[PDB]
């Protein structure tokens, strides 16, 4: 299920602070009469290769963007005429070089000890350490390798399908139906494999639209439920750190929705972290009006503020851990959001800890009481690597 439609960017921006070195960038895009979405729904985003990274294989093949081609034998337009160009917006060019891929290279390879290496690739350990654990392309290795005579036609076709990139909906359908906004931060670095400057695709796709420009998107509903409790008194706590505020801030717009038609809200902690204020507190001004208005009540850590420890939301949520337990023990919700890889396991972690603390009992009855709560359908998460 991609029922995907095209559409327009209304706004886009940066949320970091001017001089941070990284960017986060918030758009929103307008939804045609058909679609519609809900609090804790995904935008599924198709993205375009950057101008960058197609110009890197135009020169590697010696092509014009504009050259005309016809293709036959990923999902490619075949038996018709498309420029070179707009072939490579149907592919992704910096995945991982597959060993089908470092086959058919070493086949064309007219400089032996060239060959070699590449076969040497192909080998179980050099596969994970060399290829796998530093996303090495094949690419780079066409780049490496001029002599290598593979031909444009036959690079295309080894190439995967270009695939859709998920983006946690932070706005709430009770302000605008018909209107929606993602939160985005921008992945950029040296590339892991020695290969110059490396950009995310979908995220630097994303930077780059302005106002007026178009996207093709699609909403997709997670098979895990991330939703506000159906009853307003209930309280929450949500932890999102950096761009895992995302959904929260469509929660945050949903309660205050409902205060205006009269709710009585509960409680509702929100735990966000972030390097500094100086630099990337997303959305503060919001956080802190929302909170002045009794819609939450805000906790914040920042690892870099000069002359503090460096705080996780962690270490905030442990020192609140009697009084988050007593929530949860009274029927809260818990949900968590942003980094999947080190920071939910460690909040994880150090709930189940405040747990065993509180009822002085062992962490597996600790254990088993966050597996209950989880299959009570109250501890949710939306988690990425
Ligand atoms: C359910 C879900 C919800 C999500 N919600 C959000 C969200 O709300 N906001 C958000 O910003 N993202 C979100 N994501 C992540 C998002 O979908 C994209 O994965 C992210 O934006 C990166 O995709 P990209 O195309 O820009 O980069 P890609 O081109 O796909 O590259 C991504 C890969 O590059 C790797 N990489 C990073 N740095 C380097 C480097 N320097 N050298 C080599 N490789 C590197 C990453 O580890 C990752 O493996 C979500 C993901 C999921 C699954």
């Amino acid at each position: 299920m991609h029922g995907a439609f095209s559409t327009n960017v209304v706004a886009s921006k940066e949320l970091q602070q001017p001089g941070s070195a990284r960017s986060t960038r918030h758009l929103e895009i307008e939804l045609p009469k058909e679609a519609s979405y809900q609090e804790g729904d995904h935008l599924g985003v198709i993205p375009r290769n950057y101008e960058g990274i197609v110009n890197r294989v135009t020169a590697r093949f010696g092509l014009d963007a504009s050259q005309q081609i016809r293709l036959e034998a990923a999902h490619l337009p075949l038996a018709k005429t498309v420029s070179v160009e707009e072939l490579l917006q149907y592919v992704e060019l910096q995945d991982p070089v597959t060993r089908t891929q470092l086959r058919a290279m070493a086949a064309k390879t007219v400089a032996p000890p060239h060959k070699v290496e590449l076969e040497a690739l192909l080998e179980k350990q050099a596969y994970k350490e060399q290829v796998l654990a530093k996303r090495l392309t094949m690419l780079e290795l066409l780049e490496k390798y001029p002599a290598c005579e593979m031909k444009f036609s036959e690079f295309i076709a080894l190439l995967p399908s270009i695939r859709p990139r998920y983006y946690s909906i932070s706005s709430s359908p009770r302000v605008d139906e018909k209107q929606a906004s993602i939160t985005v931060s921008v992945v950029s670095g040296e590339a892991w494999s020695g290969y110059g400057e490396y950009k995310g695709i979908a995220s630097n796709y994303l930077a780059e639209l302005q106002e007026g420009d178009t996207i093709t998107c699609f909403i997709s509903t997670p098979q895990s439920e991330f939703t506000l409790p159906k009853d307003p008194e209930t309280p929450l706590i949500m932890v999102g750190p950096g761009t895992g505020v995302a959904p929260f801030r469509g929660f945050v717009q949903a309660r205050k929705q409902l205060k205006e038609q009269g709710q009585s809200l509960g409680e509702a902690h929100l735990y966000f972290g972030c390097r500094s204020p100086h630099e990337d507190y997303l959305y503060q001004e919001e956080l802190e009006n929302a909170q002045s208005e009794g819609i939450i009540t805000l906790h914040t850590a920042f690892s870099r503020m000069p002359n503090q420890p460096k705080t996780y939301v962690q270490h905030v949520m442990e020192q609140d851990g009697k009084k988050l337990i007593e929530l949860l023990d009274q029927g809260a919700h818990f949900y968590i959001c942003g980094d999947g890889s080190q920071m939910a396991p460690a909040v994880e972690a150090t709930l189940m800890k405040s747990y065993a603390d509180v009822h002085q009992v062992s962490e597996a009855d600790a254990r088993l009481w966050l597996q209950q709560l989880e299959e009570k359908g109250r501890y949710a998460k939306d988690v990425w690597a």
